[PDB]
């Protein structure tokens, strides 16, 4: 500071040592085919919600049982993108007119497809002067056979229902009808002109390839994988009819190592052939394969149903990321929400299987169905283990994410001293909770900064260096029980 | 290509209080206030980038990682806008092509430094060209560079790797003597930023 | 009303708006509640509490605020506050409910939480008094997305009522996360 | 890496010694007539299979 | 748990040197440790001991 | 036993080492490749099929 004039000063310091905070490990998200609801991402935390915002999949989709799945066997967050057929503007509208025949709104489906032509809007008036009410309702059957679209009882209940009560036409009011329409899982409204609809009812009228999977990216929407890599709340990514699109395991990879900072979940085909011919689509580090499919009830016919087994996959991931941290491997951990296999795997054939980076689900007697296997894809053998991965990127994402304050400070002894505290901090509390190991912390970690990572030039050129190491815990495969008589 | 100057880009919108409505401006003055804000707060040898702007709405462009790229290494300093964190300013460097100069606040704080040197010294004009005077000057001038340094402005762990300074029969000859003239020697070392912050991680020990 | 008119006349003799804020020392936090009706005040608020140095400001959200995925804060400031959702209320004059931001019973909470038990004592976990209910409830799920980003939420708990569960400010910097 | 504009990098480095793994070794292959099966090789891994 | 944990206060030839004394600086160093919420209250059980 | 012993070490070294190929030339690879031969070599002599 500078001192021109006398009096008092009080200064504020920097002081030694900056908190990092951990970020979350246990979100997923999901990509397929839906019959209602919007092309933008969106966050769900429950089943109900799903089931309220978007509805069934078609017969030619099975994200329904994968996020089923998903919410039977302890996950938490999903992120959902609906990909869809019908061109994004291929929505129905409709119009709102006034006492004497002017269009004062502009109402329209909440997303693309023939869906919106089942959405009817009815208006009355409210006891009290100057207000209104308004009524959304959607049949997800026969519209042919509805009898009753406007009594207080239509002849098959509605599918969705919705009512808004004390609605006013005064733009400056907190009770105006386009402040109180916009929580709404149907319908869209925009103003046009001063007045107050007359009363009735109206129906909406005038309504997949690799393509529609990447998604749109424009100025102002983004659809499909586009829409994912905005979001930095996603750990892994499932796509549960991957293999009907041919070009979209790569596509899923290369998202994944492009972001660095995600995890792929890949499920084999249903017919895989022989099984001294199987492989892995992939090499990667990111992403790994699971086999074989499995059994389900169908809530529609109520027969069993083959599906395959990622979503629950992910949801056991979820599940042991929130009860042991990520440093522990998701296997020997029981799958919920299912009825059988595909196939029952011996001890024979994955002894072939497992060498090769492909796990398996196998059924034992008296202990259930399991997940027994924890391996990547990779060829390299230093990410040979899951769970090594998966602490990477979590450390790596909070370093990233909790040292912006650093930049453009002066390149000394205070910031270095600073930065080392700070790191050293959050490495000794990761090690503290089981991910590192040995009995000291000379074993388990070590960070330097200073002038024995520093030369001159790089101060020249303002360049900072920190060296981290670090030494993860790996799990245990094989239990081996040596038995003798000596001694 | 002068070492007295400083570029910015791009314009900013401001709410303009006859009209009531956004209005494009160039971003000067909301700079220079930057400039005397870290100024009073920091000290002339903090680099016054990574600090927030106030008193706007919007910018005119948003420029990303792969366009500064190609911009930075040129001198010109951006104003960019991150999620979570706001408008700040990202680049520290003069429109100077001589590697010397090539930082904002090393150009500061050598013009503070010579004009209170130029000013403070009137006193020893016409003074006795003898040992006396030396150490009376080499005092005053060693004290000063000492508060700079305590103030976190030079660098090094000791006084001797921070800086220097000489006057004497080492700096002054006898023809010197003959002529009226005394020499002073300084030698400094200014602290520079941290541009790029780097984290090398490996599984090793 | 606009912009200028909130920022207030400043002559020799004649101080409104922040101008005759600006020469009160007793204030401690400021708070506008049409903040969200006139483009350009937030701003304005938030500069005049880094200026003088010495006060608090609170914020409400809009009404209505998009999607919860992509929510933020709009200022990254150390002197600021941000609470959500809307609260209902019983007018006075048609004697129905409304709705209305919940910027002053905030204060309030503050002012009440410092008289019984210190500066130092987070004002959250506390009941709001004078209310009939919420604009909508948010569960835990997604309370996980927004208590990281410096969003304060008010929650209804059943079996005790509804409270203020967060004590965070804008800021980024981590020596300044708490209130 | 190359450092062309101002920010925070994260980099993995490759470490002092990498692990093998041993192959198997108690795998047999016979040939000779049968009267049912396909012509390519075949796993098998019980008695109950062949006659399979 | 004692006062030298809280806080410190400093004001003397520690803080000051003489190029202050000669210009008219009075420098006063304090250091403080403020106390923070509880936001995550955990329970962690077992069946040893 | 002894060209049982071989046919197994050889295969192993052949199917993990192919990560080396394309790599730098220097003091680095070279001990990181002697590292990662004298644990399997160790881990061999362990069980008994070595001598000494």
């Amino acid at each position: 500071s500078e001192y021109q004039s006398p009096g008092v000063y009080v200064e504020e310091v920097q002081s030694g040592s900056k908190s990092v905070e951990g970020v979350s490990t246990s979100t997923a998200g999901f990509l397929g085919q839906t019959e209602r609801g919007p092309v933008e991402p969106r966050l769900v935390t429950n089943y109900a919600d799903f089931e309220r915002l978007y509805g069934a999949s078609p017969k030619s989709s099975d994200l329904d049982a994968a996020v089923d799945g998903f919410f039977k066997n302890g996950g938490s967050r999903c992120f959902i993108g609906r990909v869809s057929g019908a061109d994004i503007d291929d929505v129905a509208t409709g119009i709102l007119a006034d006492d004497e025949g002017n269009e004062i709104a502009e109402v329209e489906a909440n997303g693309p497809g023939q869906w919106g032509e089942s959405v009817a809007v009815i208006v009355e008036d409210s006891q009290y002067p100057n207000q209104f009410d308004i009524t959304v309702r959607y049949w997800s059957g026969d519209l042919e056979a509805v009898s009753k679209p406007h009594g207080d009882r239509p002849d098959p209940s509605p599918d969705v229902e919705e009512v808004y009560d004390g609605l006013s036409a005064d733009p400056e009011a907190s009770n105006f009808y386009e402040k109180q329409l916009e929580s709404s899982v149907l319908v869209d409204i925009e103003y046009k002109d001063d007045g107050t609809p007359v009363d009735g009812l109206t129906w909406l009228h005038r309504d997949v390839t690799l393509k529609d999977y990447e998604g749109v990216n424009k100025p102002g929407l983004r659809t499909g994988l586009a829409g994912f890599k905005a979001i930095d709340e996603i750990s892994m990514v499932c796509a549960p009819d991957e293999n009907d699109i041919d070009g979209l395991t790569d596509s899923i990879v290369a998202h994944c190592e492009n972001m660095g900072d995600r995890f792929a979940i890949l499920q084999s085909p249903q017919n895989p052939g022989p099984v001294s011919e199987m492989e892995t689509p992939v090499d990667s580090s990111y992403a790994a394969y699971y086999y074989p499919w499995v059994n389900v009830l169908d809530p529609v016919t109520n027969r069993e149903k083959l599906v395959p087994p990622g979503g629950h996959i992910a949801g056991i991931y979820s599940r042991t990321d929130q009860e042991h941290g990520v440093h522990k491997a998701p296997a020997n951990e029981t799958l919920r929400g299912i009825v059988g296999l595909q196939h029952n795997i011996t001890k024979g054939e994955q002894d072939v299987l497992n060498p090769k980076g492909i796990n398996c689900i196998r059924s034992f007697q008296g202990r259930g169905i399991r997940v027994w296997g924890a391996r990547t894809t990779s060829s390299d053998p230093e990410w040979k283990y899951l769970n090594v991965r998966r602490l990477f990127l979590f450390i790596e994402q909070s370093i990233q994410e909790g040292t912006q304050w650093a930049v453009f400070e002066p390149n000394e002894q205070d910031t270095w001293g600073r930065i080392r505290q700070s790191v050293t901090n959050f490495l000794r509390t990761v090690w503290r909770n089981g991910g590192l190991q040995g009995q000291s912390e000379d074993d388990a970690f070590y960070v330097k900064c200073g002038e024995e990572t520093m030369s001159e030039d790089d101060i020249d050129n303002g360049r900072l260096i920190v060296e981290i190491g670090v030494a993860p815990v790996k799990p245990a495969e094989f239990v081996i029980f040596r038995i003798s008589q000596d001694t």
